[PDB]
């Protein structure tokens, strides 16, 4: 689905860079809006 990682969570922008480290570093604890 679009929430393959922590994607849907509230990715704007966020989804190309954050979620680059969100899914592999710890960038989820900036968002969950979603």
């Amino acid at each position: 689905g679009k929430e393959k990682e922590k994607l849907k969570q509230c990715f704007k922008d966020m989804t190309l860079a954050a979620i680059d480290y969100a899914k592999h570093k710890v960038e989820k604890h900036l968002f969950k809006c979603i």
